[PDB]
RNA sequence: UAACUUUGG
């Protein structure tokens, strides 16, 4: 009877239940919102600094998604018996969000946003991902900050030759494709997926089932909002068309006419000179003349320099490099390189370039994660390494940061759906991508040298894989889908996106987006060029090498895989364990019965496993 | 080396010998005392840094307890086997150290100051905390540093209805109370305390027995320092009196009225209007000089309006909340607000609000603790966060900070002596606790929440536990004791103050006292009027729950315990566990079996337990 | 995208084959080069900053090895799974390449300079460690930064009499020497060394002898230099002898006296009447503009100080605080100070001081570490810690840094050589060594309280050793072989060198060089003079233990072993440890059964020991 | 009818 809810326990969303509770809970944050979707409950909570720090530049946005073991009935697993560090869910779920909103915020906004999402309580079915998603959401858009629109998001799954809408972790056993999308009612905002080899029209038409089921939950929010959000925190943008196309009356041809030597991207030179120009003479201080505020102009003239490029490309038609827009650089894939490794591959497109090493190991090497769901074991894993170096800087070194975990987690995702199942191949892989050049998608550049890797180790993958990363440019008079982006690309583009796949399906795409109004059609005909590409890399990728080696690696351990009746397993063992001690004993092969009568049996040799393996079926056959 | 100590092997302190020598070891440090306790030895320094950081603005000082494991004869038992990050002893002891001695640095000092205390050899009796804070007050009044007086410290135990003083880690285990505290020879500064059910009357008693009984070991300080203390590092402020003078005339009547008002949040105009205006006719500008450095006055404006806010209350009576002293603000538990987790509660007061949940576990979920004096297993833990968002502010998540593993540690204290038995209740219970809105005691909120939430869980806790935290105003005409205090109230209070306990006796007192004057007559009346509040506080607690479930939750494993023959053992794991996990398996029950014949099955339903036992006797017969 | 390499797949190196190639990987550095010596592969990258950082002050030198657990096909044992935290092992690598580099530098140079090592490849047999320090020269003297290199490096082993170059891990096995050396075609610049007690001679010996051989590589990268690298970041340096003799009429009367004073430490005078002195004398301003820069002056300054100091001790054979070029500061050691610790010590040497505590353990007490080349278990621990209030001042404590983790390994060297045999002494042996004061090697005053502090605690040490640290000044006419050098002392010698060992030979020599000019017969007589001191010091230790205790401390543990058939281990341990843990339980015993079937049982007790021992014979026999 | 127990990064 005291605090003042408040509730949208509304909506059955995918004939799911999704309450949205204020006004009990944090109601010190600017926005805090308890949201439920059946039995799994995440509060999330957003706060606002109400002015700018002193010369701030860059708009501060922070998302915590966090994870409590409590939500699942468990104590944390680690020494300390407490959670720390944020696991690789964590992290990846905090970009999740991010992602979205971050280009949401209106222009010229640069105060401090935080975002914590506590997942409070998990029933095991429905993931606390999505409703954090919303919950977050929700929480920006009651905070009163300027915040535009809520978003909605939402998981699709392909089961039946159907859309099915936020699939249980059940139903996700029987999926063909997980795709999580977030996005405006009026624009679809960020794609992240893993696919089993799907048609382009198929992965684009659950982008576009997401869109139409999530504005349900946009609408319920939007509800929630007008009962209980705060009064808007006063900031409007700044028409700063004004001042730019002033900018533009000097350094218009000053910029274009010459980026552009290139080299040494310097480029970097006569670029901080018309920075420094306009800067100068543009408006500022005593006084005498002007006027115009000395930083505000930073940021006027990136947004201009941006412009140029953009109608540069835009009007014949050519880019920065002396390149089509349809042009992917020239390519090299080069495999065994490192002969004693288990797989190795260098791969080169352009100015990006990656080490790639697969590793294989046995049961002991296999991933401990503590999801939240329940503890399971990994035995695919892929390491993305960036070091500063690649991009021809210094910098800290050690321990990966959110962006080398989510690019490693791309790749993860574009390379599992082709490998092959343990019964054919009984080893866990473990790949690390060393990035040691970069100007543009080092993670795709991470696909096609682990797709090399590993057939160099000799891994049945079932077709190997090829990544692109594409830029479109988009005006009100027309529009450039560009193939293969530079660095430089990444950030004139209104919506980036990167497509890997095999020569018959996607597996993974990946979109963000900056701006409304990316049409369905034009979507439709980014993917069909990139489709083109990745063809075209797969193309120069395998004729370094196009089929996975009959064998792995003299020094990769042998592991092989056999079946035995279930009620012999006795007969095997023999009486604790007096047989299979003196079958590992004399034949010095590592033997693991399990329990289906699945026997794996390993080894350095060939030898030393058929050995153990002949034993094993005169005792059965 | 040729060596100028300078020891005081003195006193019997407690029937135990102590030593505080100097000038053989760390000649270097400004002052450097190594510290024996009857085979119990601690290193102890303190160095200072002679000038101020340009802008300081706080004082920086900073206490490093740690220890060394071969102070045991151990080796540490990490991977790495070298002492790392500190442990929550370390981490506490610190923060025993730091409490009592900070604010005795003369007004204004802001240089660097760090104590190190470090344990070098423990005798399994004699706990190093105390001696390292003796150590610690040694070596600052020793360094030359402004560091008023020295400060004493003592561990008071209640074995057989007496005052014990430093009681050995042996005397503990018959012990009532550890309670400890420290102060100068004038006031009682600091008190930390865990209590099995005590009077407030017999708590302070052993508050007033320490203080009388670390006079012996003041004086043992005060004797090595004339013998061995550095020149006195000349400082000194500063008087504010005099610049307070010239401004409580022009701005006192101001904020004076300025105050009851009331409500437009904290009053408005006058308020800030004394505060520029103040600043306006004085600091600098310049225009004239003298003075200011709208930096000091600002600071002299803060003191100012406690003044006048301390006197507010001092005569009627009245708060800046507009409320009694006596007044605890509304106050609304509520249980099983998670139903799946094992036990919840929402525990909400005035504007501090806690999350607490409960979570049961089993052996393995116990914690490792490796004390220097033995490694022992906690199985009941206790974990306090803070957001940033609980008082409206953003700021850096991850990994506890010393006052969050302090507040855990005392909400710990508070419940741990309501705990049922081993024999009773054979789980590891772990709480964490969540302060989703903060305004005064969230520790106090945490204990309430927690006490709630174990009986949501189904604890049979023998006595529910509820916590209150006060302040004291003390003008040298008259005293207030507030109940409940605000956070804008831990400030101008001289004295703050924790209590919490059950309906039958105290469980935890804590106390951070700022001056002396603090008379035991006070210190009476503060404690009942508390009793009166920590009262209300349980009464209206209870009215959510009262008693514990006569059941741990749905989804708490449920352990049930049964015996087989140990030449049964073999038949129920089987050939190769193939057996005993067929039965986990289909079942869906953990059984362990452990050796001598105890199998406890465990599961959420009591269905698949008793399938399982079931199962298990069918083999024994 | 088509690669222009240039490669020098040349160089037979040792009878190892040595290939540096460039142009294909990592274009985008500065310098990179992937070398290969026969089946071990690294990569090194040098990538330098155009320009400098506002008010610079020190040359920002960084050097990063790493290995990546698949160069020896292998995955991380973390729960990870994940290449972390550097190892020891990364850590001291870094040191070792870091060490020779960074006084190669052209003078004034203040950029931000980063070399990366990453070991891609390891054939099990070649240590990536010289490789990686040639790698490391080779990319940066590619890369066009003004570094006046190459350098060169080799190990030297010494396998029945005779030096041998780049002795293989299985080559190790054999050699009484790990000797690491760096240097370029002029002077050795580095040197690091753990020794089986050898001679001054023999080890100076290998000292020339890596220095011709490591000429084959530096010229081999010349080469290479010659066909790729870039063009020469232009920075020349800058004629400093010219503002540098008005200095020296100024404040060269103003420093003497401030250091003739002591202890303040302080040094108000020196930080006054340099300072601001010979700044209002010389330097940009408002009032004065015309000439030389605030910042510039200190490093003109730092170098008149040198200066004074250093003629000072040619001119009148004494030093700061009054002593002899030969004179060894007072020196107290004292054991059993924490009579309960298993073995104890304070070691003080003037004002440096060390507490050292030795603690004795079990097989479970010792560490795990998993090299590349196979994973081991280590069973001497010596952990060094240097806190900042040694020195007077406050900072950050927690988590060992490079420094602490290198001198740690020093006197890790220093002592190894002379543990008992496990046979002897089945321990595992952890000192821990607390710096409490420091003024001039705490790694020495390390050493030495640690052969103190193990004798304390029983351990039949073959012999003692101690520690010295020497310094040289080197001057147009004459040289001074400085004995336990101060602190101040350090910056202004030409080369550091730290040398332990025991009265029968040496066990641990470390060198820092500065310049060329170091003849052999300079390092002879160098060495010789530190023969004097650790002689002495040594001299001065024995008066406070001189032999090892005859038994461990009271407070243990006990180890007694025993050896017991392999195929009975099953037995001992039981179903799921049924049995041993009943022992351990039981008899309160650790009970610690290797695979050869050598058990080795320990307690406080010789009765739990004995207890323990009957039981699993009793499983044993017949 | 228990395969040889100890799993801190």
């Amino acid at each position: 009877g005291s605090m003042f809810d408040i509730k949208r326990k509304t909506i059955e969303w995918g004939g799911k239940t999704l309450v949205l509770e204020t006004g009990r809970i944090a109601r010190q944050a600017d926005g805090a919102v308890l949201a439920t979707m059946g039995e799994t409950v995440v509060l999330a909570t957003a706060v606002f600094a109400k002015s700018q720090k002193p010369g701030q530049d860059f708009f501060p946005l922070t998302v915590n998604y966090q994870e409590k073991t409590f939500a699942a009935g468990k104590i944390p697993g680690g020494f300390f018996k407490r959670e720390g560090r944020p696991s690789e869910k964590e992290t990846l779920v905090s970009r999740l969000i991010d992602r979205p909103i971050r280009p949401l915020f209106v222009k010229g906004f640069k105060n401090e946003v935080q975002v914590v999402v506590t997942v409070l309580q998990h029933d095991l079915e429905n993931d606390p991902d999505i409703l954090g998603m919303v919950a977050a959401s929700a929480a920006l858009c009651l905070s009163g900050a300027p915040f535009m629109g809520p978003i909605g998001a939402a998981r699709v799954g392909w089961v039946d030759g159907a859309y099915v809408l936020n699939p249980t972790l059940d139903e996700m056993k029987e999926s063909k494709m997980d795709l999580v999308v977030a996005g405006t009612a009026d624009a679809v905002m960020m794609v992240e997926s893993e696919i089993q080899e799907l048609s382009e029209e198929i992965v684009l038409g659950g982008v576009n089932f997401a869109h139409q089921q999530m504005q349900a939950v946009i609408d319920a929010i939007i509800d929630l909002a007008e009962h209980a959000a705060k009064e808007p925190f006063a900031f409007e943008p700044e028409d700063t068309d004004a001042i730019k196309a002033k900018m533009k009356d000097l350094v218009g041809a000053d910029i274009a006419a010459a980026y552009k030597i290139q080299k040494k991207q310097d480029r970097y030179e006569a670029v901080g000179a018309a920075k420094k120009k306009a800067i100068a003479a543009l408006g500022l201080s005593d006084e005498n003349p002007t006027g115009y505020d000395p930083l505000k102009l930073g940021a006027i003239f990136k947004e201009l320099e941006a412009d140029v490029v953009r109608r540069g490309i835009l009007d014949t038609g050519l880019r920065i490099d002396g390149r089509d827009v349809k042009t992917v650089r020239p390519i090299l894939g080069e495999v065994g390189i490192l002969p004693r490794t288990h797989g190795s591959a260098l791969f080169t497109r352009g100015e990006t370039q990656a080490i790639v090493v697969a590793t294989l190991g046995t049961g002991d090497d296999e991933q401990f994660i503590d999801a939240l769901e329940g503890t399971y074991k990994e035995s695919f894993l892929l390491h993305y390494n960036f070091p500063p170096y690649s991009v021809g800087e210094t910098g800290r070194m050690g321990s990966p940061g959110r962006r080398e975990i989510g690019h490693g987690k791309l790749a993860w995702r574009a390379l599992r759906p082709m490998l092959p199942t343990k019964e054919d191949f009984p080893y866990t892989i473990r790949l690390v991508s060393e990035i040691t050049e970069s100007n543009g998608s080092s993670s795709m550049a991470t696909v096609c040298g682990s797709s090399l890797a590993m057939m160099d180790a000799g891994v049945p993958l079932v077709r190997p894989v090829s990544g692109i990363a594409m830029g479109l440019i988009l005006e009100q008079d027309g529009f450039a889908v560009l193939s293969d982006i530079l660095g430089d690309e990444d950030h004139l583009g209104d919506m980036d996106f990167k497509v890997a796949g095999t020569s018959e399906g996607l597996t993974s795409l990946q979109m963000d987006i900056k701006i409304a109004g990316i049409t369905p059609a034009i979507m439709e005909q980014a993917l069909a060029q990139a489709k083109e590409g990745r063809a075209h890399i797969l193309g120069e990728m395998n004729k370094a090498m196009d089929a996975p080696r009959a064998d792995v690696g003299d020094f990769a351990p042998k592991i092989e895989t056999i079946n035995i009746p279930t009620d012999k397993i006795r007969e095997v063992i023999g009486s604790g364990g007096k047989v299979i001690r003196e079958i590992v004993a004399t034949t010095g092969a590592k033997v693991d019965i399990n329990d289906d009568g699945v026997v794996k049996v390993s080894a350095s040799d060939g030898a030393k496993i058929k050995a153990a393996i002949d034993w094993i079926k005169s005792i059965t056959d």
